């Protein structure tokens, strides 16, 4: 008879620009004519839930509820609950949550190693994100203003610092080719965090990088 | 009742060259008198175990068999399975365990990223990745040794292998190493060694230093 | 009656990734339907020995035999009898051989030595000498590879351990490569490893290129 719920984490909401709402219930016996609606804490309604789910093949059945709720009240501490009503049971069973340190997170970029460019067939740029609270944080990559598709890059799941019992890492690596390294690609990545007073904080390199931009020297037979 | 299976992972059977296979049993009464024996295929006698674990608060007991063999006999094929009979289950569970194969291997790519300028322009903290890329399948070991002795295991934390985006059948980690702005420029080798099912030697490891990214052919100082 | 045998060695273990020991046994005479076997401490059945060799045309007997044993059960120090049942000796000859401990083991230090230029001027041949010292016991594999690729074995050969006239207790062993100038010249890997049991993770590698051994020359200390 639990009843999980997955809270809207803030790398859903800065990319789709709307939250919604979603909890499921399982451990029950599949059954029809399951209605589920949502209540707050105040006691109004809220948007008709639509899109009902089916059962799960495990001998379990399976519901969810949709809503359309703006930024007014998550940031504040709002009880958000959804109202599964079962035949097994007579009561209907109510599980409420909530929102659960604001670290302000680094970010540097790493030139690519000397070792991979010999061989002149992939170049690997990685966007390293240290030291933020909480975990699940959205970064994304952007070329000259545009950004790039989702499927060029995966972020890492963030992970505790073994030195730091309150400080998060994060990962984001690139795969793309040599040739266009050499042309350009600056590839900037901006993280979205709700620690920074300005949530964004992007960084830019180039082949450029080491230089100190005060001499350049070349070999020249 | 239930019962979990946790395989020997590649790992967990480096840094201590011994295999060990265990199966874990949940949700049983909290009774003494616990019998978990292993078997082979054929039936063989095993090793016996000890260090019982205690009762969860919550009236949950828990149990794990111990068991001990050869290494080629996980690369073998042959597959192995624990028998636990307790004194309020109705039929023995059993889960069979062993290693999947038909999975391609690929030499992993290893190239340890200096850390940053900007990094070390505070003077506080240097962070030490080291990039491990094109390896299969998951389960790689990585490893810090400073100047040959090793470091602390608490020093370091390696992320989960997930597929690269570009490639089906292919992973990557990383592996962190948080150290001091001062010991940066000192030397101290700082080499990464990855374990990994792939390579002849099955062992690499590259290093690199504060002169790796000068062309280590002309020294050319700004004096103001 | 002489009966030999030949331990496994180091250097075989690690390359074939298989502990087999051959049973040889000499001063006999031609006879036919031999029957040797190895056998445990505890007494137990081996694998098969298959694979016999001819008898040489000088009247001298030579016998071999095949075993899979265990690389744990040899390190744990369990004793093997090769069991020699022969008409000429109906009498068991007995004859124990195993692993002897209590001999202390050193790291080994890997020095590359770049060629000399005495040798590259003459434009015929390039050798590259990879020197280990400070290790113990003896029977130490070392190879070369090229990008994860292993070299044929019929171009590099290693030398056999020498014990080290300073040192009480440690060898020296030496291994050359020699190839052809023309690919010395800007060079993709040239690395040298070691196999030796005192090692944490048993290899070693150490790469070795043109500019290794070579500071900077063109020191600019321009100041404005
Ligand atoms: C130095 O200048 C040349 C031409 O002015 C240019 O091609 C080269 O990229 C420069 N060096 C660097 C490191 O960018
Ligand atoms: C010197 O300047 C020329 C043109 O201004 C440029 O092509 C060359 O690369 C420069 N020298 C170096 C070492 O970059
Ligand atoms: C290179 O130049 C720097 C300039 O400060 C100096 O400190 C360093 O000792 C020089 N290295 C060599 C090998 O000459
Ligand atoms: C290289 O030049 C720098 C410039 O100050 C000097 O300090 C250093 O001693 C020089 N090194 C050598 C080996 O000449």
């Amino acid at each position: 008879i639990r009843v999980f719920a997955i809270p809207p984490s803030f790398a859903s909401i800065f990319l789709t620009k709307s939250t919604k709402l979603t909890c499921l219930v399982t451990d029950l016996t599949t059954y029809d004519s399951v209605t589920i609606s949502w209540t707050r804490q105040n006691g109004e309604a809220v948007k008709t839930h639509t899109n009902i789910s089916e059962s799960h093949p495990n001998a379990t059945f399976s519901a969810v509820g949709e809503a359309s709720i703006c930024e007014d009240d998550w940031n504040s501490g709002e009880r958000f609950t959804c109202t599964v009503t079962h035949t097994d049971l007579p009561s209907p069973l109510k599980q409420t949550i909530s929102r659960p340190a604001l670290h302000r997170p680094d970010v540097y970029l790493l030139p690519p190693a000397r070792e991979q460019l010999n061989l002149r067939e992939s170049a690997t740029i990685t966007c390293l994100v240290t030291g933020f609270s909480p975990a699940d944080v959205f970064v994304q990559w952007m070329q000259r203003g545009q950004p790039l598709s989702p499927e060029k890059y995966v972020t890492s799941a963030p992970m505790p610092e073994p030195q730091a019992p309150g400080r998060y890492f994060a990962h984001s690596i690139l795969t793309v080719s040599e040739e266009e390294w050499n042309t350009g690609e600056t590839y900037t990545c901006v993280v979205a965090h709700e620690a920074l007073p300005n949530r964004v904080t992007e960084r830019t390199v180039d082949k450029s990088t080491g230089k100190p931009t005060l001499y350049n020297v070349s070999l020249v037979m």
